[PDB]
């Protein structure tokens, strides 16, 4: 029912989407400390710029006006500074500002890069990571590129199956963390 970039104000939907991307990596820090505390710092580091999952950087499909999935994404050079952030937050809370996040190995030059489209586990199954998808070029765009890019795993062919419906084209293969990746690029107006 609606797309829109996402405000500040969804930092804990945001912040609870990203908890299970964490997690999903196991990430060492998610033994540490509790969920709630890991869904606050997350939350404080959302209302920063240039954060990974800054709400600038997010864009929302409201579905019975709630969030109900993101599509998060940022030009390739900013892949070097977008975790400070969250590590600046961390030592605002005391805890180690060199926690182990992601490696930042996966871009190419001049794409607009889409790190994550998410859809809460309550909406699955209703085409919204699809649409957030179609939304995309326009994004892209406005940042004034001419590439939306992306990797998939080589064992999600349906995944990639998606993509390349949508005008995504194989460009490389990446390692990362052991696995395997397609990256694949659309072009963009």
């Amino acid at each position: 029912s609606l797309i829109r970039s996402a405000t500040k104000e969804d930092g804990q939907a945001i912040a609870r989407l990203v908890l299970v991307i964490l997690k999903d990596m196991e990430l060492p820090i998610l033994e540490e400390v509790s969920e709630e505390q890991m869904i606050d710092l997350l939350a404080e580091a959302t209302a920063y710029p240039t954060y990974r999952y800054g709400y600038q950087r997010i864009l929302v499909y409201e579905h019975a006006g709630e969030v109900a999935g993101i599509a998060v994404g940022y030009p390739a050079e900013d892949e070097k500074i977008i975790d400070e952030p969250l590590r600046e937050v961390f030592k605002k809370h005391g805890l180690a500002e060199d926690v182990r996040l992601f490696i930042e190995e996966e871009t190419l030059p001049n794409e607009w890069y889409l790190d994550t489209i998410s859809v809460d586990e309550r909406f699955r199954g209703m085409g919204i990571g699809s649409k957030l998808l179609d939304a995309l070029p326009e994004v892209a765009k406005a940042s004034g590129k001419q590439a939306l890019g992306l990797n998939v795993d080589f064992d999600n062919p349906g995944a990639r199956k998606l993509y390349a419906s949508k005008g995504f084209k194989d460009v490389t293969t990446m390692t990362i963390s052991g696995h395997l990746y397609n990256h694949m690029q659309k072009e963009v107006e």
